[PDB]
């Protein structure tokens, strides 16, 4: 199995259910798990249309997606970002007791490779991955929180319409600029 | 595959490298990654002696182990606490030396498979989230365990567990916790 490689510029997304602990508040844990799995399967079937993208369902419930690590792209930020929008509408296709997500993206260097022996897994590693994770957990319900590194990697700023700025700290650095994007 | 199941009592352990940012900043990402995989292979080698245990190296870098979800194991907190002392040992033979922060908690865990073309064994719930918080809220070079996990421990007397006390834990409110130092 090939060694770990460092992709100089890829775009990583995280997504998470809004009000999950509250939804699980009034449901069985097996009820909420199959609610999680249902939403996962809608993402996996919408991601049929986005081949450049790689996704892993993560411990903690976050859905992760990556672009330009599987296949090269350059266009990655843009393709990933449109998929973010698809995620949002596919989130409302699976109601509960309807479902909203929070999405974060970030662009940067990403190390990828295999860990484990009997039980191997593809691994996505580094500061880019970690920051994209705070992007999502510091982002806004129903919206798409994207970093400055990611905004700039867009090859087609002009058809997305990103006006709202924000910030994020995250504790690992100072304060970075971010952009919000509603999907309405 | 069999559907998801709720296991009414299991123990979950998360481990993290202490000051990873200090290590990464002052060297390369492909190298630090090798540091990480070095550690994992040592964990992965020690854990073959602990067949009750199932491990998962997680997307954020945390090494995660669970007991009583795969093979029935009634002293699941005991076995896993013991493996946590082992992890601290395996960590001190990686380079100076690497230190880890370990956290543990016990409770119900849902387990099942998610995904199709690439299925994943999934461990899900409040117990897993809390165990993770036991790690983030713990202490470098030590093992930090919840009261629930102390309770499930059958052989309280085999470990030098000290009561830490009441700390507040993100999302959880007040929890009573315990520490155990290796060495």
């Amino acid at each position: 199995s090939a060694p770990a490689q460092e992709h100089p510029e890829a775009t990583v997304l995280f997504s998470d259910i809004v009000g999950f602990t509250e939804i699980a508040s009034r449901s069985s844990p097996l009820e909420v798990c199959s609610l999680l799995d249902e939403l996962y399967q809608r993402f996996d079937a919408a991601i049929e249309e986005y081949p450049q993208l790689y996704k892993v369902e993560t411990i903690g419930d976050a859905y992760m997606v990556v672009c330009n690590v599987t296949v090269p792209c350059d266009d990655h930020a843009d393709v990933l970002l449109e998929f973010a929008l698809r995620m949002h509408e596919e989130a409302s296709r699976v109601a509960s007791s309807p479902v909203r997500i929070r999405v974060g993206m970030h662009s940067g260097p990403v190390v990828a490779g295999v860990v484990g022996r009997k039980m191997p897994r593809f691994c996505l590693f580094g500061d880019t991955v970690n920051t994209a994770s705070r992007m999502e957990s510091h982002g806004e319900a129903g919206q798409i929180h994207i970093s400055e590194a990611c905004y700039c990697c867009l090859r087609s700023k002009e058809r997305f319409e990103i006006r709202e700025r924000g910030n994020i700290t995250v504790k690992g650095k100072g304060t970075m600029r971010t952009y919000l994007l509603s999907p309405l």
